[PDB]
């Protein structure tokens, strides 16, 4: 199974963290909340984001729509991400849609259908298009898209499928962390729960990405492109709290000793599918991390004693787009496939880590 | 790809549906609604109906909890049916869980994780199952699901995957349907355009219940791929253009709203025959020597418009009729209680074929060729 070619697509509207810091701190001091400013500007700096895409408004930060045009508005600009990305997939490779025989989504915008479903009446795929809507995955959802596309096309040697991601983090602004953020801090035990609702705030981004594989018979199945050679899933026992997504609006969980139970799943993850494809993680050229924050990255490379340049892709990733949740690896694989240089035979591995706890880990190799 | 065995799971509360058709209209009388009361009757009536399964509470009509509360109580109703519904599965079958290599999903419940990932702490599933969390799919989930893991073990011929599908519809009687007929009653008579609102909303409520099916399928290398049992030969999915608005899941102010236009029955038929025709014609077979029929009772008329497409005898399907007799329609999962149903029957002929058909959000519709 090969990794032909990726895309990605983001809103009109990228804010610097410090603009996205401030509309914040605004909301704080118009509401009169009793907390200390700078914890808001010292979360916001701290997770190493120097700017995000927002699609849906800031400005009515203070003014919340009702959750019904949320809802609608988020369905929309998922909508249109994922159609631009792949528009932009089909014309970079001059495949006609009508040749797609699967698109496989992974969202946690609520669209039932599902957005692959309505984006058939966008882009002129066939009528009998398979589609694998996943959900309930989080931010490992485009790692574990892949792994599930690759599953598919082992048995279809002939055909291509279409994977995208997108979410819409801003959703969280157009009310719900204003609530939440409010209730707490007038009843302030409730410290680290403010504290979880401001590092939600500054973290989490929008954005789509979107690939095209194709199984080992496909024309443009090609040497020299990724092969998915394996991959392999892990869940975290008696995690489900630490980190995912309640229906309350909303409220997103990511408790602090999240990256400290990474460290039950990471190596027994990795290292098991490496031994079982008769290679050492030190073999690996290229890792491609999901940034689930700072310290994820920290923890993955203290867990495999990697180099401090390593991991930089997640760190320049996290700085350039923020956590765009489920996209996040997509766009890094993008950014690997289109500016760098991968060594023909060279390995690497994608690894993203969502609510479960779950990890995913795909190995490729060129 | 071999269906070895099925099971299923319901809350422990049935209700009559003269006794849901009551709770309505009492709901209706203590708001003080100007609405024709025997509209509540026509409709719980005429979706042929006898009782449902209801998992939350009856009483949330006059008195509604929170929405969070709701959606926790949805969310562990739909876990514990799951688990039941696994367990017997694995319990009958003699198949240990580590023994899974795949666990598919598919449910409207929020679930961020997934229930299946949930599962995984209540069944020793091994720490690397493979998990197929689907949404988005509605009604069609059961045999949705059902093609994507016939897909997946043909890749995989030595394993062993499990299915389920659970609903629970009765959390849109915890306030959204409340608050919706409310509103739209009371604004009827400035907008009569409303009116045929406030029917699809009664029809809702007449309709939709609660339950969980499962399904055990299996490689065809695996040890339990025997002759006796049904194998997914084909499948192939379709979706009818431009048809979003006729039926789905809208998240809204008053909470959920299920969308199910009067149109859904004539838009089937713009998809039910391409599909099923070129199904049937890529595998040399013809509708006529279909031993068996399994087809979702999205409701009487969509039986009816399914009968009357391919010019069925109505016996033919007269397990969706005795199927929403008995348990309502609880969307994905009622074709596999239908499965269920069929696997307890008299021991299909040998070479005999079958085809599951289910239809959904979209407006999509999946058929699924067995062979026995
Ligand atoms: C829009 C919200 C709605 C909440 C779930 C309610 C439904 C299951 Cl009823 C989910 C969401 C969150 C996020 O951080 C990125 C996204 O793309 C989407």
């Amino acid at each position: 199974t090969y990794i032909v070619s990726t895309s990605t697509a983001f809103p009109e509207n990228y804010y610097p963290q410090t603009v996205l810091a401030a509309a914040l701190r605004r909301f704080f001091t118009v509401m009169e909340l009793d907390f200390d400013l700078e914890q808001i500007d010292r979360f916001f700096t701290n997770v190493k984001i120097d700017g995000r895409y927002f699609a849906l408004p800031l400005d009515s930060l203070l003014d919340p729509p009702t959750w019904g045009v949320s809802i609608s508005r988020g369905l929309e600009n998922s909508l249109n991400l994922a159609e631009t990305a792949i528009t932009k997939l089909l014309e970079k490779t001059n495949v006609q849609p009508q040749d797609i025989s699967l698109l496989a989504s992974v969202s946690m915008t609520p669209a039932i259908p599902s957005l692959d479903g309505r984006l058939m009446n966008r882009i002129p795929f066939s009528s009998t298009l398979k589609r694998l809507p996943m959900n309930g995955v989080g931010c490992m959802g485009g790692a574990f898209g892949i792994s599930r596309v690759a599953d598919y096309l082992k048995a279809h040697p002939k055909e291509a499928a279409i994977l995208f991601a997108v979410e819409i983090s801003s959703a969280l602004w157009q009310g719900s962390l204003q609530a939440n953020l409010t209730s707490l801090i007038r009843r302030l035990s409730l410290y680290s729960e403010i504290i979880m609702d401001i590092i939600t705030a500054a973290l989490f981004a929008d954005g789509c990405g979107a690939v095209l594989m194709v199984g080992k018979e496909h024309p443009l199945a090609k040497s020299g492109l990724p092969q998915v050679i394996d991959n392999r899933s892990f869940l975290v026992p008696n995690t489900v709290e630490l980190m995912g997504l309640d229906v309350v609006g909303f409220r997103n969980i990511l408790r602090p000793e999240v990256s400290d139970a990474l460290k039950q799943g990471l190596r027994p993850l990795i290292n098991g599918l490496l031994a079982d494809n008769n290679i050492e993680s030190e073999n690996l050229y290229r890792w491609i991390v999901h940034p689930g924050g700072p310290k994820v990255i920290d923890t993955v490379e203290a867990e495999f004693g990697l180099d401090s340049q390593t991991l930089q892709l997640s760190r320049d990733t996290l700085a350039e787009v923020g956590n765009i949740s489920s996209a996040t690896v997509l766009y890094m694989l993008d950014k690997v496939l289109s500016e760098e240089q991968s060594p023909p035979d060279s390995y690497g591995l994608i690894v993203a880590m969502g609510p479960g706890l779950a990890q995913e880990a795909i190995l490729l190799k060129w």
